[PDB]
């Protein structure tokens, strides 16, 4: 079985989001934090957590949602959309017709390519 | 936030299933395998794992799905129901109703008690 993940652009950057329901918090590899220019955002009050962006900008479809996200040194994915962030957009995962609806949004997950 | 559970019989045991789309293999605990005598069902030809458990009845609902198992030593969770079955049975994750969609049934997740 492939892993569920959909396109969304994350401070204008196009990334594949791991949907994940057993994720209490929505995370990022410190890896893809950098390739998103993150790393300035990053607020390292917080810490293997390398630390806190308190507000992101998420474009999925033609919508928009602020978004916190916490920065891990190593992680198995690079980006994970957690329970946190589908329980705020009572989100449905849908697989039935292989999408997720997010308001206003039907997004299809990926293909094994 | 709280975690995402619903109520299932399996092997005629009353649990309480954490669901998980960020896992590919429906998994147990050794503790909760005890629990709902299933012990004698493991095949140890397989194994920190301690076996797999080819043919299980989940009754969710007033439905039931044949569906394997994989024990583990220690696991943080009782019972993990992964994406192995949610994919199986195109089974829809609404958190707008805050319910899981499984053919004909609607079950709903567990509040905090």
């Amino acid at each position: 079985v492939h892993m569920l993940y959909i396109n969304a652009e994350v401070n204008g950057i196009s990334i594949k989001a791991f949907v994940d329901s057993g994720a209490q918090t929505t995370i990022m590899s410190k890896k893809c934090a950098e390739k998103c220019n993150l790393v300035r955002l990053i607020d390292y009050r917080f810490s293997k957590i390398v630390g806190k962006i308190h507000v992101a900008q998420m474009k999925i479809g033609n919508s928009f949602f602020p978004f916190s996200i916490t920065v891990l040194e190593e992680s198995h994915v690079d980006f994970l959309f957690g329970l946190d962030l589908l329980k705020r957009y009572q989100c449905c995962i849908d697989l039935h017709q292989n999408a997720l609806i997010i308001g206003d949004e039907k997004v299809q997950f990926l293909s094994e390519s």
